[PDB]
């Protein structure tokens, strides 16, 4: 009960190479990791994850901003991972399931991929399940 006082600049607003959509702060980056690696990367720097699409609004909130880059990149990582090889999804982060966006074809049973990417050919909108050991570019989220 001592500092009760109205929120600093720094906790609206998000630093330098970020972009804010409802209250957490995102980039895109060119690098091309592993999707682990990815996502260490990402909570390395100010704890955060691979991007968690919950919502449709999200999606395209995210696709935008990769189209924004001017990336020529195909293949783009997200969090979702099947981490049993049971076609059980879940987000790096911990959230729920809440949206999907799978694209024609997908998730395959037949050559199945254990994490995904978003992909170019439908501007960055639908989702492909790729191996995990394939090295992409890829976007964080983290709170503020
Ligand atoms: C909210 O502000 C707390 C500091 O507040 C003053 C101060 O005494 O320094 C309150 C003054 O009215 C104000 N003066 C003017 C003219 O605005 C100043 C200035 O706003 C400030 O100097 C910037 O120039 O702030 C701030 O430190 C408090 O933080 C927290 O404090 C808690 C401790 O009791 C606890 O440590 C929190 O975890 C910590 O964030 C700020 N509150 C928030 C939520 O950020």
């Amino acid at each position: 009960q001592e500092a009760q006082t109205e929120l600093p600049q720094a906790r609206i607003s998000c630093p330098e190479g970020t972009n804010a959509y409802r209250s957490y702060c995102y980039y895109f980056n060119e690098d091309r990791e592993t999707w682990v690696d990815a996502d260490l990367y990402c909570q390395n720097m100010n704890s955060g994850n691979l991007v968690s699409v919950l919502t449709q609004a999200e999606g395209a909130f995210v696709a935008s901003l990769i189209k924004e880059s001017g990336t020529d990149d195909f293949n783009v990582w997200i969090g979702l991972h099947d981490p049993k090889k049971n076609r059980a999804w879940h987000w790096s982060s911990g959230s729920l399931v809440s949206y999907k966006s799978w694209g024609i074809g997908a998730p395959s049973s037949v050559n199945p991929g254990y994490c995904v990417s978003l992909t170019s050919s439908t501007g960055f909108q639908k989702w492909k399940d790729v191996p995990c050991e394939d090295k992409f570019s890829f976007v964080c989220k983290f709170k503020n």
